[PDB]
Parts: C-alpha cells; sequence; structure tokens
C-alpha cells in the first residue's frame, strides 16, 4: 500500500463499498461495534492458533504474519473498546475458545477470506451506518480497521503464493493501526503516518 | 510469487491443499476439465466486463489488469480446452455479467480467484491424479498457480487504489502468471524468459 499525500478516509478513498450482498448485521453504531470487537475477538484466536500450527508445521516467517496480524487484530479491538467504553462504561470486552489450526497454506485461505470480508462487507457495512448516524469518531476507528484489512488480504496472499519461498523479512506492524509491511523498504505507516521507526518488529 | 529453484508442482509445493467445505461438483477429469473451461469463460466475461466499467470508472491501470487476467483466463481455456479436444473430439466451448464499481469488482475477482486456487483446481488436481491424468494434473496445476497469483494481483490493486502508476502488467505466454511492472527475469511457474511476456 503506497504512501498518498494525505490518510485515507471515506472522503478521499475510492475502495469503501460495501458488497451490495452483504453477510453482515447491522445494528446501531454501538452495537456494531461490539460486533466488530467480538468478531476481532475470534480472529485473534484464529490467527494465534494459525501461528502456532505453522511453527509447528516449519513455516517460522508465515508464523510470524499470522502473530503480527493477530497483534493487528489487538488494535483494532483496542480502538474500538475505547469508544465502547466511552458509551458504556460496564461493557466488557468477549473471550473465546480458540479454533483448529488446518494446514497452513488452507489457514492463509481461511485468513485472506477473512479480511476480505472485514474489508469489503462488515467494515464498510458499518462505516456507512456510522456516516448516517453521524458519528464521526466510529468512522475514523472503522475505517483505520477496514484499511489494514486489505492490507492483511494481501500479505496473507502473498505468504501463500510464496508459500514455499519464504525470506528472513521481518514483519512490521503500526503502533496504531493495523498496518504490517514485509521488509524494510517503507518510511511512514499508509493508513495513519506513524513513522517506521514506531513500528513492532515480528 | 518467487522464483524457486524448481518449478512449482503438486508434488514439490505445500500450498495444494483443497479446502474442507468444498464448492466444486467433482466428476470424471473429462467433466472437470469442461467444468474449468465454463468456469474460466466465465471469469474472461467478466474481468472483459470489469475492464471496461474500470475505464469507465477511470481506472485506466486497473482496466489494463482486468484485461490481462481475461487474457490470462483465456490462456487456461486453451490448455484446457486442448486437452477436452482430445478427450472428446468435436467439443465445443461453452458461451456465457453484472460489473459493480471498481473496488468491489476487484474484491469479486479476489474472491474467485481464491475459489479457484484453494477449491476447484485443488480438487480437479486429485480427482486427475486418481484417475492417473497426467496431462491434467499438469494443466490443472498450471491454471491453480496463476490464479493465486491473480487473487494477490486484485487485492493489491484494491489496497491502491487510489494511487495508480504507470506500470504495465506482463502476461506469460503459457500460463497466467502476470507481473506488475518490469523488475522480474523470468515465469515463476513455467519458467517462460521475460522476453515472451505480452504487456497489458
Ligand atoms: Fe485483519
Ligand atoms: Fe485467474
Ligand atoms: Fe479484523
Ligand atoms: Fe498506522
Ligand atoms: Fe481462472
Ligand atoms: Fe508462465
Amino acid at each position: 500500500m503506497k504512501v498518498r499525500a494525505q490518510v485515507p478516509t471515506v472522503k478521499n478513498a475510492t475502495n469503501f463499498n460495501m458488497v451490495a450482498d452483504s453477510k453482515t448485521s447491522v445494528g446501531s453504531t454501538l452495537e456494531n461495534l461490539k460486533a466488530a470487537i467480538a468478531g476481532e475477538t475470534g480472529a485473534h484466536a484464529k490467527y494465534t492458533a494459525f501461528a502456532k500450527a505453522a511453527r509447528e508445521q516449519g513455516y517460522e516467517q508465515i508464523a510470524r504474519l499470522f502473530e503480527a496480524t493477530a497483534a493487528a487484530e489487538l488494535i483494532h479491538i483496542g480502538l474500538e473498546y475505547a469508544l465502547v467504553a466511552e458509551m458504556e462504561p460496564g461493557y466488557e470486552k468477549p473471550t473465546v475458545a480458540a479454533p483448529s489450526a488446518y494446514s497452513c497454506d488452507l489457514n492463509l485461505i481461511s485468513g485472506a477470506n477473512g479480511e476480505i470480508y472485514e474489508t469489503s462487507d462488515m467494515y464498510p457495512a458499518f462505516i456507512r451506518k456510522a456516516q448516517e448516524e453521524g458519528n464521526s469518531k466510529a468512522v475514523h476507528v472503522f475505517t483505520r480497521a477496514k484499511l489494514a484489512e486489505s492490507v492483511h488480504a494481501e500479505r496473507y496472499l502473498a505468504a501463500y503464493n510464496d508459500i514455499d519461498a519464504p525470506d528472513d523479512d521481518k514483519f512490521h506492524l503500526c503502533p496504531i493501526c493495523g498496518y504490517i509491511h514485509k521488509g524494510e523498504d517503507f518510511e511512514k505507516c499508509p493508513i495513519c503516518f506513524r513513522p517506521k521507526d514506531t513500528f513492532t518488529a515480528y
């Protein structure tokens, strides 16, 4: 993902449309924030399981990608949770059980599909609802998450394509959004503009 | 996709597992070849329609990617048709889509590619192996490998939908491999030299 003159927003970007045949139940923005947190909690458990399996299967680099992405989802949860907490102090983040991890290639596909669903269906749906309800804070949070998900999708497909050709590149995760970059060739986050030296390496 | 020391095959690669919850009806290799052709014919019509829409939507480069991928599916059809014609002389290829916003079309493309690379082709490859049809295994393998590359190209285009560049997309002459830009030497799927590619 290239760095543009300004950070991507639903106002200056053109990949924010929701698939017409959406598989996402949309409620109030508060409900959607909670729904997103639930989905991300599941994603985190999935990627964590996928990472462990990857290591056992001998895919050290892919395991690191799964771990970096799991961490990215935790950032999304943090962003979403912060908004929910302001509106409902008693709200507690949910916990889920760990799902099964299968062959690494299939796990990468599972990851890619989930990411695609989130970036082109769920988040766009939640963003639209937030826009229609005038909840700019939610639009911001959902937009940030949405943008990282499509990057995750690409990273998973790239790993899948080179499943038998890994390298020693580290994955760098942005400190405040889910953007992940493979290798050192980047300057700042294309999603939020945080400098490269603020990233965490996986 | 990186160029390995060896040409990727179902024998030396580890991304040929098929999804457990398959959406692919599997029959004889002959039927599967025809099914693949029908699917690719749909894909070609889809991408051609997406390219047209992309140009109307003002995304010239993405239009070119759609055109390149459509051409890739045509290559797949050619490989599969050749085998079918041999297994059934006289066979006639079938004829067949709605287009939406460019970003959605890229996602639709990506999803179709993922289905083909992780579901359809792997299933057909295994059935071909079971029946001992080596030609089909080779053809299905070649197609399968290109589809995952297409998926990545579509997601890459989606991520930089508002940040196009002047890169041309290069299509391999005998397989569906597509490379964006000039930084490549040969096809990682079949090893064909860069000078034999066609630019889009
Ligand atoms: Fe994600
Ligand atoms: Fe394809
Ligand atoms: Fe997510
Ligand atoms: Fe960031
Ligand atoms: Fe295809
Ligand atoms: Fe090739």
